């Protein structure tokens, strides 16, 4: 499923998003974008440490699969990473809001410090009614 963005910025708004952890809409709307281009089905595998990167929000497998031994120090969700993919993103957001309370907040995401980071994010909710 490819959102539309405002589509998107009110099913961000009504699942709790704005402001969780202090986060701002607008910044989890800047990251969908840059990570995803708002395609639940985007997926991205890092050639780099063996792992994949799924959905929306581009959440590592180390939080769905949660790699079987030597396993980092991650707050894993309670899902598959199939339960990434599908249109219906609330099991998503609620993975990323677990992601979030890691040790490296939003910064987690690089797309997120090149593309968003003290940047204009206003844009992506402009004209939403949110």
């Amino acid at each position: 499923k490819v959102f539309e963005r405002c589509e998107l910025a009110r099913t961000l708004k009504r699942l709790g998003m704005d402001g969780y952890r202090g986060i701002s809409l607008a910044n989890w709307m800047c990251l969908a974008k840059w990570e995803s281009g708002y395609n639940t089905r985007a997926t991205n595998y890092n050639a780099g440490d063996r792992s994949t990167d799924y959905g929306i929000f581009q959440i590592n497998s180390r939080y769905c699969a949660n790699d079987g031994k030597t396993p980092g120090a991650v707050n894993a969700c309670h899902l598959s990473c199939s339960a990434l993919l599908q249109d219906n993103i609330a099991d998503a957001v609620a993975c990323a809001k677990r992601v979030v309370r890691d040790p490296q907040g939003i910064r987690a995401w690089v797309a997120w410090r090149n593309r968003c980071q003290n940047r204009d994010v206003r844009q992506y909710v402009q004209g939403c009614g949110v």
